[PDB]
């Protein structure tokens, strides 16, 4: 009798990938993730139009002595923050805000804008436990995330498509990672011009996730698996017992109206613990290259979150 959006809450932290915070509230998530692509549509949406050039108007007078370009990536910031503390409004954990993809290959930078992040959310008045850093997990975000963890700064390594890239973030001692389902389902069909998903048993997304769930609960790594990205519910279902899953509110809607039974799929154990050498940036790069899928995704990924960003930086420069 009961949705199995509320028994997938019993066994798994049930989390919201939008930037759009209305949508949020009904679904009672645990978390919430935005990445630049949901924030670039929110800002679109015409029910935020005024909050954006709120923002715009409240940075440039906080600010009349940055030069132009300063003043378009203060605001940008600023927009991303905005929108968290939004959502942070209507849920009780914690929200991802993602720094600029430009910064994938740069630690410093990424460390850099990681912290600009947390600042303006103190700035706001928001704890900083509240807020997950979200850094695509090229070798150069993940030895980000290992400083700014060492510094108590909790981070989400998203843009996860390769066992190897799981090991090396936990081996981080990072706080989450995001292994995707839906773009490497993506990939899977467009190697063969499939119409339809493949079955569950055969979808290389989910397969992905229970891959590094798995190496994960061997390994006794604390690190929470949380899948991320989906295309259908029965990716979703398919995943029920995982750490958390975050999950689009046109999932979340059909989760929260159907009520079947949710059988659990993924579950921890006592098993006796392995403990293995850790992964060098040699063995590392090695093990991307070797998986075309990865390797592509991961780099595609950083590319179409930059364009997303360049077109939320063209939208604040139309509206300066
Ligand atoms: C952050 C990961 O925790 C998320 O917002 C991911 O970027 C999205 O889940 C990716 O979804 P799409 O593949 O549908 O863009």
């Amino acid at each position: 009798q009961k949705s199995v959006l509320e028994q997938l809450k019993q066994v798994t932290m049930v989390v919201a990938d939008t930037g759009d915070f209305e949508l949020i509230k009904k679904y009672k998530p645990v978390d919430a993730t935005t990445n630049p692509s949901l924030i670039l549509k929110a800002v679109k949406e015409q029910k935020y139009s005024n909050l954006v050039a709120e923002t715009i108007s409240k940075v440039k007078a906080n600010n009349p002595d940055l030069n132009s370009d300063d003043l378009v990536k203060e605001i940008a910031i600023e927009i991303l923050v905005s929108f968290g503390i939004k959502i942070l409004d209507v849920i009780e954990g914690k929200v991802s805000s993602e720094v600029d993809a430009r910064v994938s290959f740069n630690s410093a930078t990424t460390i850099d804008y990681a912290k600009r992040i947390i600042a303006r959310y103190e700035s706001n008045g928001i704890p900083k436990d509240r807020v997950l850093i979200k850094i695509a997990a090229t070798w150069e975000g993940i030895k980000a995330a290992k400083l700014l963890q060492k510094e108590g700064i909790n981070c989400n390594l998203t843009l996860i498509f390769d066992k190897a890239q799981a090991k090396a973030c936990a081996e981080a001692g990072v706080y989450l990672v995001s292994p995707f389902v839906g773009r490497i389902t993506d990939w899977q069909m467009q190697q063969n011009n499939l119409k339809t998903f493949p079955a569950i048993a055969d979808d290389d997304g989910v397969n992905s996730v229970k891959a590094i769930y798995k190496l994960y609960k061997s390994h006794g790594f604390k690190t929470i698996v949380m899948g991320a990205s989906f295309r259908n519910v029965e990716q979703v279902i398919a995943l029920a017992g995982c750490d958390a899953l975050t999950i689009s509110p046109v999932l979340l809607e059909e989760l929260k109206n159907r009520d079947e039974h949710l059988e659990v799929k993924l579950t921890k154990n006592d098993d006796v613990v392995t403990q293995s050498p850790q992964i060098s940036e040699a063995d590392f790069r090695w093990l991307m290259n070797e998986n075309a899928m990865a390797t592509h995704k991961l780099a595609e990924g950083i590319r179409l979150f930059t364009k997303d960003t360049i077109e939320l930086e063209n939208i604040i420069k139309q509206n300066l």
